[PDB]
């Protein structure tokens, strides 16, 4: 579980979004697994605008946070589970590092700010979801 508060934005895993978050809905898209809804508090995340390829992740299964070099914003396929048959995630990069079911949602950050949450993983890896191309999360 997690999401990112920027302006007036809830940035969340979209398979996760809640009912509120859809009566709120501000974009969604499946195949990048995330949902944007609106908030009535202001949020204090900087979300990133770079080409970083390292960072430090959140991992929720072992509390803690740990560096990691990523792979860049690419169309990765991804087995089927209870919440999405298999198909091609978009705007997906991977990394070396720890993640099970529960992890969706801890933050990706670098220098720059926030670049994406975990979205995906298994078999020693972790997939974020990226949002450094979201540019429209910094104006109203
Ligand atoms: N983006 C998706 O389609 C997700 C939806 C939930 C399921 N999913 C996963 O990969 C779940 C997973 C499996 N093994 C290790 C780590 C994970 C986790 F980090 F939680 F994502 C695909
Ligand atoms: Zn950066």
């Amino acid at each position: 579980s997690g999401a990112i508060y920027v302006g007036n934005y809830r940035v969340v895993n979209r398979h996760l979004a809640t009912h509120n978050d859809w009566a709120n809905l501000v974009w969604e898209d499946s195949s990048r697994d995330l949902l944007v809804s609106s908030t009535t508090a202001q949020g204090c995340d900087t979300i990133a605008r770079c080409d970083c390829q390292t960072g430090v992740y959140y991992c929720s299964s072992r509390r803690k946070h740990y560096p990691v070099s990523f792979s860049k914003p690419s169309l990765i396929f991804v087995e089927a589970s209870e919440y999405y048959p298999a198909r091609y995630q978009s705007h997906l990069m991977l990394a070396v590092g720890h993640s099970e079911p529960g992890d969706c949602g801890g933050i990706l950050r670098c220098q720059h700010g926030v670049v994406g949450i975990v979205s995906t993983g298994g078999n020693g890896l972790v997939g974020f979801a990226d949002v450094r191309d979201l540019l429209w999360l910094d104006e109203e």
